């Protein structure tokens, strides 16, 4: 049943599949109410072999594990490459580079331990100055294309991407502005299914999830419509999409948890995702019941 975790508040889920298990990473909401602001210090890790029963692994990483960060364990994403696990995170940078930043940690296993892979930020606020806000450099998504080129996607208000080196911890080209995403807010997730690329994102505010399709990782991106309605009792809508055991899953968050779930006290949920024959995605139907076990 959704929400899937009832002893903690979890937000901004990311997932990956590794050796027949799905690993789920989420920020932990620790705000005492829904009237002040997000309080997030650490990210939690969970895993499942059936998408229904989840093992808790505990905190895999903390914002303070980056010596150059102030705190704020915001949206993050993990990807496997060459037997390692790279965890791209959003954190508030210390005063040396004011504003939010993207950092990267690395581990030898999906449950870590993880450590700062650079000793400094990968993206700092001052690298991107086409907007005056100091929270535009948040919410990273990393994708490795069929030719072996990795890309870092990110942004709030301004969607952007850049090539990553094969070492996964350095940029390898210019930062590009992404076009084709109407009402872009945040939460980019990129995935590929058959011969189409999909870029889904939080759209407008209060946030829906919209998406665009492209014939290449570079687009051009063609908006296809609404993937998720505004989520129950939350103005932020943050998604991850994965394939597991021949089904597709839409992992997201709501404010439907207890006690007093809400905008700063969120809860991860999961529902199934379905494709149309033309490659478009049916709009999600968010449900109390959630998904049935799907064991291999
Ligand atoms: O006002 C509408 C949209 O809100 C912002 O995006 C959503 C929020 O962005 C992040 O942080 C919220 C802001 O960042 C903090 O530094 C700033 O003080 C908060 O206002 C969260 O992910 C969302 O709540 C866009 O700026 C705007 O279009
Ligand atoms: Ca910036």
């Amino acid at each position: 049943e959704n929400p899937i975790f009832t002893d903690v508040f979890t937000a901004a889920p990311a997932a990956l599949v590794h050796k027949g298990r799905v690993y789920l990473y989420a920020g932990r909401d620790e705000a005492p109410d829904n009237t002040t602001f997000f309080v997030m210090n650490e990210w939690l890790v969970y895993s499942s072999d059936d998408m229904a029963n989840w093992e808790a692994h505990g905190p895999g990483l903390r914002a303070k594990d980056f010596t150059w960060a102030k705190g704020d364990a915001w949206a993050s994403q993990v990807i496997e490459r060459n037997g390692k696990f790279y965890w791209y995170v959003t954190v508030r940078h210390d005063d040396t580079k004011p504003g939010f930043a993207i950092g990267v940690a690395v581990g030898d296993s999906p449950i870590g331990p993880f450590k700062d892979a650079l000793g400094k930020a990968l993206i700092t606020n001052d690298m991107t100055t086409d907007t005056p806000i100091d929270w535009d450099d948040i919410d990273p998504s990393v994708f490795i294309d069929d030719d072996g080129q990795a890309y870092l996607f990110w942004g709030n208000t301004r969607p952007r991407y850049a090539k990553l080196k094969k070492n996964m911890v350095e940029l390898d080209g210019p930062i590009r502005a992404i076009e084709g995403l109407p009402e872009f807010t945040e939460a980019i997730w990129v995935h590929k299914y058959q011969d189409n690329y999909y870029l889904s994102y939080a759209m407008g505010f209060p946030e829906k999830i919209g998406y665009a399709m492209g014939k290449s990782i570079k687009g051009p991106w063609v908006y296809k419509g609404i993937l998720n309605e505004v989520a129950g009792n939350t103005p932020t809508n943050h998604q991850a999409i994965i394939e597991f055991n021949n089904k597709h899953y839409f992992i997201y968050h709501t404010g439907a948890g207890r006690p007093d779930g809400g905008q700063y006290r969120r809860s991860v949920s999961i529902d199934e995702l379905f494709y149309n024959p033309d490659g478009t995605i049916k709009r999600i139907v968010m449900t109390t019941e959630g998904v049935a076990p799907n064991k291999s």
